C-alpha cells in the first residue's frame, strides 16, 4: 500500500497516481502515516457514494478515521461543531447559521462584496510598481476573504487589518507551532469577548443572531457560539486566498482564456466553475468511517474501516470531464456537477459564497488592472509544498 497523501505532479498538478488508480484500481488502499490502511476512492461516481451513503460516518472520535497526520489525530479530541456530526445533531446544528449563506442571502451581499474588492484594488492601485511588483496573495487575495467573512461574523471595522495577519500566520508555513497556537487562542480569546458584546449589545451579524437565537433560549452555551463562529472563519480562509491566486495564474498560463474574460467579463461565472474544478484546492476533507460493511465496487469496506473520498482526483474523471486536465471555460459541463466543495449532507456551506467572492474578483480584476500580468517566469511561481494541497504562497505581479 502506497503512502497518502500523495504528491502533486508538479506545482499546479495533481498527483500522478489518481489517473492510473482510476484506470486499474478505482477503489484500493493506502497506507496513512501511522501505519494505517484506509481505502481511497477515485471515481467520481465512488465519491458522491461515499458523500451521502448513511452507513458511512464522520465522527472523528470513531476508531478507524482516517487521520492524515499527527497534529490531526490530536485536533480530533476537541468538542465538535457540525463538521465532524453526523445526522441528526449535524443539520440541528448546521441550520443555526445556514442561514446568511443561502443562495438569496449571497445574492443580497453582492454589492457589499462587490465594494469590498474594489476598495482592495484601489488600495493596491495606490502603491502601483515603483521597480517593485506587488505580491497579489498579501496585498490583495488574503484581504478579501478575510475582511468579508470577519465582517459577516460582526468584527469592526478597524480591526480587520490585524486580526487578517493572525489567522494567516495559523496557516503560514514559516509559523512555529508556538505562534500557530497563539494565533488560536488569540482568535478564539476575541470571538469570545464578541460573543459577550453581542449578548448585551446585538446587531446585525453571524455571532448576534447566535447569541439572540440559541445562546440566550439556552439551545446552545457561550463557548458553543464560540466554536462555531471560529469554525467559520478557519474552514476556509485558506482556501479561498490560494483559489484567488490560483485563479490569476491560470489566467496567466492560458493567454486565450485570459483574453475572452478580458473581452467579456461576463464569462466570470464560467471561469470560476472551470477554476473550482480543475484547481481543487480542498482535496483531503471528504473522509469516513464505516459503521457497516459498506461494497463500493468490487471492494468491501468493512465495519470500522476508514476512507478518503479524491474530489480532486473525481474532478479529472475522464468518464465524466472531457478531456478533463484541459482548462476551459467555455467547457460544455455534463449532468453531474464538479465536487470541488464536497457533495450530499456535508457539502460546503459557504459555496454560494465563495463562487460570489470569486466571481466579482474575476469579472474586476482585469476591468481595473487590464495590463496585469505575473512578473515571474510561470516556472518560477511558488506554490505550496508538494505534499500539501494546491496553492501559491505568493505571487509577484505588475500592472
Ligand atoms: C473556494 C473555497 C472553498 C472550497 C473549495 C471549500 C471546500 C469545501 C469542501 C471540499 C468541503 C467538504 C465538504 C464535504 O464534506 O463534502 C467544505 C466544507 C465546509 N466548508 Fe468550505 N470551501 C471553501 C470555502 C469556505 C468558506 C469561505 C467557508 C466559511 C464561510 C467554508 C466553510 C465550510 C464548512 C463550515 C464546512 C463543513 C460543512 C459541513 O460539514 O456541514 N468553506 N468546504
Amino acid at each position: 500500500a502506497p503512502s497518502f497523501p500523495f504528491s502533486r505532479a508538479s506545482g499546479p498538478e495533481p498527483p500522478a497516481e489518481f489517473a492510473k488508480l482510476r484506470a486499474t484500481n478505482p477503489v484500493s488502499q493506502v497506507k496513512l502515516f501511522d501505519g494505517s490502511l484506509a481505502w481511497l476512492v477515485t471515481k467520481h461516481k465512488d465519491v458522491c457514494f461515499v458523500a451521502t451513503s448513511e452507513k458511512l460516518s464522520k465522527v472523528r472520535t470513531r476508531q478507524g478515521f482516517p487521520e492524515l497526520s499527527a497534529s490531526g489525530k490530536q485536533a480530533a479530541k476537541a468538542k465538535p461543531t457540525f463538521v465532524d456530526m453526523d445526522p441528526p445533531e449535524h443539520m440541528h446544528q448546521r441550520s443555526m447559521v445556514e442561514p446568511t449563506f443561502t443562495p438569496e442571502a449571497v445574492k443580497n451581499l453582492q454589492p457589499y462584496i462587490q465594494r469590498t474588492v474594489d476598495d482592495l484594488l484601489e488600495q493596491m492601485k495606490q502603491k502601483g510598481c515603483a521597480n517593485g511588483p506587488v505580491d497579489l496573495v498579501k496585498e490583495f487575495a488574503l484581504p478579501v476573504p478575510s475582511y468579508i467573512i470577519y465582517t459577516l461574523l460582526g468584527v469592526p471595522f478597524n480591526d480587520l487589518e490585524y486580526l487578517t495577519q493572525q489567522n494567516a500566520i495559523r496557516t503560514n508555513g514559516s509559523s512555529t507551532a508556538r505562534e500557530a497556537s497563539a494565533a488560536n487562542q488569540e482568535l478564539l480569546d476575541y470571538l469570545a469577548i464578541l460573543v459577550e458584546q453581542r449578548l448585551v449589545e446585538p446587531k446585525d451579524d453571524i455571532i448576534s443572531k447566535l447569541c439572540t437565537e440559541q445562546v440566550k433560549p439556552g439551545n446552545i452555551d457561550k463557548s458553543d457560539a464560540v466554536q462555531i463562529a471560529f469554525l467559520l472563519l478557519v474552514a476556509g480562509n485558506a482556501t479561498m486566498v490560494n483559489m484567488i491566486a490560483l485563479g490569476v495564474a491560470t489566467l496567466a498560463q492560458h493567454p486565450d482564456q485570459l483574453a475572452q474574460l478580458k473581452a467579456n467579463p461576463s464569462l466570470a461565472p464560467q471561469f470560476v466553475e472551470e477554476l473550482c474544478r480543475y484547481h481543487t484546492a480542498s482535496a483531503l476533507a471528504i473522509k469516513r468511517t464505516a459503521k457497516e460493511d459498506v461494497m463500493i465496487g468490487d471492494k468491501l469496506v468493512r465495519a470500522n474501516e476508514g476512507i478518503i473520498a479524491s474530489n480532486q482526483s473525481a474532478n479529472r474523471d475522464e468518464e465524466v470531464f472531457e478531456n478533463p486536465d484541459e482548462f476551459n471555460m467555455n467547457r460544455k459541463w455534463p449532468p453531474q456537477d464538479p465536487l470541488g466543495f464536497g457533495f450530499g449532507d456535508h457539502r460546503c456551506i459557504a459555496e454560494h459564497l465563495a463562487k460570489a467572492e470569486l466571481t466579482t474578483v474575476f469579472s474586476t480584476l482585469y476591468q481595473k488592472f487590464p495590463d496585469l500580468k505575473v512578473a515571474v517566469p510561470l516556472g518560477k511561481i511558488n506554490y505550496t509544498p508538494l505534499n500539501r494541497d494546491v496553492g501559491i504562497v505568493d505571487l509577484p505581479v505588475i500592472f
